[PDB]
């Protein structure tokens, strides 16, 4: 049908049909009389997987023979989403499978919808890990992702009575055809116990053992025949575990609970023992696998020449003291040599400055669970502080601020300080964030070791986030500039030559229109909701958090409602305002925000005076597969965090690639996006970081804004008095109280500029030709935000390896 | 190589090789460079499984079109053992796979040893269920086995310091290539709740739900292209289960524990709640599946024409009140009609008369767990007793003895009484056992409903228990009488014509000798134990229980030792005495018996005066795959239970088929075996049932035997004084105490006859030609003990269906 989806050759189609029927009969044990759509999905998935196998085996043999430096990306989250379509895209099989299935009487798009998301992450951090794997494979790097195979991923969100309810995400119920269990590379992981000091060093004894069993998933590069591996560990009890009899077998559950469920926090730390066990489990199993692979090529001088370990935040920070433990206690290296190897091997990426998100583990927990690691941490700390004291003699307060050990009520280990001390490179995730790290929270570290600190601005994969989710747009671009841009996104700059081309303008606007119709139809089918597809699609999708300021969007929505009610017969640009995202289960204020959004919808959507001029829709169960549907359909991307809080953002980038304009603050990567497109082509508003600092010095007084802005005061009075909750008039009083007295994120301070800037959006939308020209200028300058660019920078500036676009043979 | 293993045609071998390599690459994702023997095993298993699929699909379609009466065999145990070799035997693929693997550089016998037993049973009852499935398929019956997929089967036994230690049998760790998950036929099962009585009947409300997910395993018939199904249910929590958040997900374990582990008792009942949940789980899920299949062909008049349910002991007895519940509460049949359907549909097999093995559930447990089932049971009881009272007016004591409800301290439901009341047929498992049921424990029931009571003597499958485990014997038989006997075992009578044929005598004795050499070598390899393969192999393998009298065998062994020590220079026929079997983990006396056996070995095996004249070996981890090795190698089969206690036995039959002579009491099926072979060809000794009764009336006084038999007294003094436990002299005093004061099984009363009869065994073994002639007379008359005979009788006399030897097309 369309060119970027590849060739449907007669031979290839005939073979795909034959293999589909083979898997239906032999693998699934069904005939066509009794097969359901789910059986058809599995038959297709097995058929496509068969095409990965030879390449997977060949890629791994190639790494064994060439022995390149290997890159190990360690993360507690990999937010993969669905695999079927992505695999077909990367192997150039999409049109062939469409034709084969069409010839068998089946619709491939309906089969794709059956697959479960692999939801092994919370949001941006986990999704970044997934983009990165895709880019590493596309760039020919010998890379492995290592994590945990959670039995239950991020919860499924249902909305009941306008409230979030959580359901378990039993993603493995029907089987996962993409993974291969590897019970033969099972490894032991130790917990608890005590330390004995012999004449021949320290020994960690009397430990409890849990087994780590690996499951491997293929990660195909884009049309280069490289298939890398994601290795996820699952927890198993040993067979002599607890070994009256029946209870001992049932208690195997205690050990296997380590890999049971993903902690559903985003930007929020809690010191729970189970989470610490998860973190050590992944590190201990991973490092053993790494060492085994290194020895099969005790000269550890060469270890950093053959191995890089990238820490995705502090969540796998125990890799530092575990590497030391192995080298000192088991391999018998002297401390100083071990430390040299460790620092040269490890690098740390920081993803947040919010203080409540930073991991600070109580010492008593580490003492019980990981007594040897605590000894090693103290020794790292004493040696590190000895260096600080030599460089800044007499600066006793600096010694307290830089310590890995925080004093107090409960002594804690600051894991971020541990990661900086033990890594040769430390990076933030957007230019403004990296600068903030050097000026504020890690200023002391930067002064001691300035060479360590870098920036690596985030990116997204253009395979999933353009070709897969928006083939119509990919196609109209390819018609003009060819297909090379899919793996070299900077080539999108060539589209600036088409900003005045009437045909290109028309085709861009047509693609958006088709995507909006398709999305409006999806909403009627699966959720019984009617929307005007000629309205401006105003979209804010991301996790629910005070810092992301869904509440600021709420206040705009109410403003627009109130203005319609005041002058009902005046024209206004119609909007469909869509907000979606999950709240962490124990985060009360986030749950109240969801309820506010649905309550505003209840009033607005049923007011006959409003008509179809304004609709407010809460999009339930926001996840990767839903992002692939709504992002292509958006007109306006809402990126409105308080300046200084969103370390990067990556949703922002996905919207820019797919032909939405952005309204946003100068925060995170929004800064760089505006720089690349031109500020004239972005809707920028609100306090800059320096303005937030100035208000903090004077003291933020929300009352002042209430007193001076009548439109704002009317909204607060409506919230307080029960206008949006007529049966429970005090329902929203905690939201009102927070906004008026303890708002850390200064929602009222950006309200006036936000409303004014939204009026400019509406004005431009009235002129479709000019809106579309601005869109072209955004898509054309989105190339910097390819994760291929990001990964090339990590490779050259941190890992010491050279990317390659060279194909392996098929 | 050998004829009964089938043809190795060039085409077939070429195809098997190609498919093996295909599964190695695509299914296992390995190349030959990195493949282990376990990978080779899986590649073969997938290759053989592919040959089952078409036949499986075709068989199930055939049943759908013909709509025969369906037979549902309900069991809490299916002791399947390994599947690979059995599948090849039943599809005639054994020589072809041997040749294919040989051509690939692999030894198929080494690959077979990798497979785990499916150990989903305790011993004889579970193994009988497995034999039965094999026979039902071979006889063309539309039969389904239904049970539970335990995550952990019967424990692995290790012997440490001579004591039994238990390890979890994590049989699924590497995957089970034989099963197919069917998550689409998942069904709900209800627990707890309460009953409401409306105007429109009783309603069972406020229940907790557990899901039952089925896994299907193929059961191939012998060369008839029929493949039936074994459907095993696995427990899953619903997704809203308990739905702070993290704990709710971890607590899904509570529901999933239902299918976690097999209770490891043999002939011993304990009233644990988890076991009751297992029993209801299997019944509730099964009956829904049965009803669904019946409706897809509300006229329940025809239900017993299309359905038979066979209850394997009382373990699935809740099927009776559950069928009633469905018909009355959900389908709205009147009680009397429902009851007619139930009784005509259900039939009950009893497997034991020991009072401690009979299920008697406390009422308070049923009241909490299954309140509606308890109401239905009481109503069954009241109606049943109304009939008793009409037939035997004034016989108030009969009403108390026959009640389903036992009065007392704790009121209990007698499940056996429930099964008799609600079934149209009740059978025992050997002629003597069936007679005992009519004269003793169910006498009252027999007087009320004599037509219900039948016998169905047990049997074993000759596919597993001759062709598979002893191909050399199968072959020498086939050379004389052809191959038809494999599915018509009565044809073994033709071998009586060869009792004087010198060539046949030689070949029979040669096969035994080869099997003994192979077994002696297995023992040196895997267990570092040396044995004389010219010695008489004296074997007692079965679960450890007082009633089975492993202790009587111990006393003989000590007697032989003591006689050697007394006259060291006299000739005695050398023996290797092998005892094996598992003890239930909480059965203290069974555990002490194992320790006694190993302690006797410690002394005997290291006494230089004994030499290789006597060796005592405890065979560790006795299970189906070990039975297949040791049974072909045995000379003497020890079947020495106290008369009246072993309902049938089935090990006895396996030994008779494989060319061992039997020493045994007139108990269980030993009676019928002696009748078929002739008493002159069996080593019968000891009290008959009537003799045991006479001693019970007078009172058993063990002291009398101690006082009169000097050889017995010497042994008791050696046990008491520490001769076999020099470091812990009192170690065995509980065994001594039991034998002297509270032996329910009268070990001393059969001692003198047992020793005398053992001397006759030794005398015959000295004359190999006459020993072998007697063996021929046993093998030749073993045909009655085919489970094909047993199943044909169930089919005609209970189920109302006609077996068929007709082949389906391939
Ligand atoms: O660079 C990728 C993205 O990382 C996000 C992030 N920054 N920190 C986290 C974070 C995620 C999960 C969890 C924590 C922090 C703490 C925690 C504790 C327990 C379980 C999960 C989590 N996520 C940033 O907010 C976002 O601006 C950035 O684009
Ligand atoms: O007909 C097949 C065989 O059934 C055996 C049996 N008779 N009762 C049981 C039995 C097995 C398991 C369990 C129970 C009884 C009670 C129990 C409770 C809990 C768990 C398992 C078990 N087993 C008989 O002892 C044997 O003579 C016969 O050949
Ligand atoms: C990209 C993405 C995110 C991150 O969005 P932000 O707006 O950067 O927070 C979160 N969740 C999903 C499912 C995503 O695809
Ligand atoms: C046949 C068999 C049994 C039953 O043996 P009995 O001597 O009848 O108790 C028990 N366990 C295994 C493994 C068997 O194969």
């Amino acid at each position: 049908q369309i060119s970027v989806r590849g060739l449907a050759g007669v031979e290839n189609v005939t073979e795909l049909k034959k293999n589909f029927n083979r898997h239906l009969h032999f693998t699934l044990v069904k005939d066509r009389n009794v097969a359901t759509p789910r059986d058809y999905y599995f038959a297709l998935a097995h058929t496509v997987r068969d095409h990965l196998v030879g390449r997977w085996i060949r890629t791994q043999q190639h790494y064994y023979e060439k022995d390149p430096k290997r890159i190990y990306y360690l993360s507690l989250e990999f937010y993969m989403g669905r695999t079927l379509q992505n695999t077909m895209v990367n192997l150039a099989l999409e049109n062939a499978c469409d034709e084969a299935t069409y010839q068998l009487g089946l619709d491939m798009e309906e089969l794709e919808e059956i697959e479960e998301d692999a939801g092994l992450g919370n949001g941006g951090l986990g999704r970044l890990a997934a983009c990165f794997l895709d880019s590493m494979a596309t760039l020919g790097l010998a890379a492995y992702g290592y994590g945990i195979r959670y039995e239950f991923g991020i919860f499924n969100q249902k909305i009941c009575g306008g409230w979030q309810m959580e359901e378990a995400d039993d993603w493995l119920r029907y089987g996962n055809p993409w993974e291969k269990a590897r019970p033969e590379f099972t490894l032991p992981v130790h917990f608890y116990g005590r330390v004995e000091h012999t004449s021949q060093g320290a020994k960690w004894v009397d430990t409890q053992v849990v087994l780590a069993m690996p499951y491997d998933t293929p990660v195909p590069g884009y049309r280069n025949n490289v298939v890398n591996t994601m290795r996820l560990w699952s927890a198993k009890a040993p067979n002599d575990f607890n070994l009256g009899y029946i209870q001992a077998v049932l208690d195997r559950n205690l050990a296997e609970n380590i890999s049971r469920v993903l902690y559903p926090n985003d930007n929020f730390f809690e010191g729970k023992e189970l989470r610490l066990k998860q973190e050590y489990f992944v590190v201990a199993a991973t490092l053993q696998d790494i060492i085994r692979r290194f020895k099969s090529s005790t000269n550890f001088d060469a270890f950093p020449d053959k191995v890089a370990i990238q820490l995705n935040d502090t969540h796998p920070s125990l890799a530092i003291p575990e590497l030391m433990r192995v080298l000192v206690d088991l391999e018998r290296l002297d401390w100083d040599k071990a430390w040299e190897v460790t620092v040269k091997t490890c690098a740390y990426t920081n993803h947040t400055v919010l203080p409540e998100a930073l991991e600070r583990w109580p010492v008593h927990l580490l003492e019980t669970l990981l007594p040897r690691h605590l000894q090693i941490i103290y020794e790292i700390n004493q040696r590190f502080l000895n260096r600080v004291a030599a460089a800044f003699p007499g600066d006793v307060d600096r010694l307290r601020r830089m310590s890995l050990v925080e004093e107090g009520a409960v002594k804690r280990i600051n894991m971020a300080h541990l990661c900086i001390a033990g890594s040769h490179a430390v990076n933030g995730v957007a230019r403004i964030h990296s600068e903030i790290l050097k000026k504020t929270i890690f200023k002391d570290f930067y002064e001691l070791e300035p060479h360590k600190f870098q920036n690596k601005t985030n990116g997204i994969t253009p395979r999933r986030w353009l070709v897969l989710c928006n083939p119509g747009l990919a196609e109209i671009i390819a018609e003009r500039i060819g297909e090379e841009y899919i793996s070299d996104l900077d080539q999108l700059r060539k589209l600036l030559s088409y900003v005045d081309d009437e045909a290109f303008i028309r085709d861009v606007a047509k693609v958006k229109q088709e995507n909006k119709l398709k999305f409006a139809a999806y909403l009627e089918r699966e959720y019984k909701v009617h929307i005007n597809p000629n309205s401006l699609f105003d979209v804010q999708v991301k996790r629910i958090h005070e810092y992301k300021r869904q509440l600021l969007n709420c206040l705009h929505v109410i403003t627009l409602y109130n203005r319609i009610k005041k002058e009902p017969n005046k024209f206004v640009v119609p909007r469909t305002v869509m907000i979606g995202g999950k709240a962490a289960p124990g985060y009360h204020m986030a749950k109240m925000i969801i309820k506010l959004i649905t309550a505003i919808g209840d009033v607005v959507n049923h007011d006959p005076v409003v008509g179809d001029r304004l609709r407010v829709i809460f999009l339930e169960n926001y996840r990767v597969s839903l992002a692939e549907k709504v992002i292509p359909a958006a007109d306006l991307s809402e990126q409105i965090s308080t300046a200084g809080t969103e370390a990067s953002g990556t949703g922002n980038m996905k919207f820019m690639l797919n032909g939405a304009l952005t309204i946003g603050t100068m925060d995170g990567a929004n800064v760089e996006m505006a720089e690349e497109a031109g500020e004239e082509n972005f809707f920028i508003f609100g306090m800059r970081v320096e303005d937030v600092d100035r208000l903090d010095q004077r003291g933020y007084n929300a009352q002042e804004y209430y007193d001076r802005i009548p439109e704002l005061r009317q909204i607060i009075e409506q919230l307080s008095s029960g206008f949006f909750s007529p049966k429970q008039p005090d329902l929203f009083k905690d939201i009102v109280n927070m906004l008026m007295h303890h708002d850390r994120f200064k929602v009222f301070a950006d309200y006036e500029e936000y409303v004014k800037c939204q009026e400019r959006v509406s004005a431009l939308y009235k002129n479709p030709r000019e809106w579309t020209r601005m869109v072209i200028r955004n898509i054309a300058t989105s190339g910097k935000f390819s994760s291929d660019r990001t990964i090339a920078q990590y490779a050259r500036e941190i890992w010491g390896v050279e990317p390659s676009r060279q194909r392996l043979p098929a």
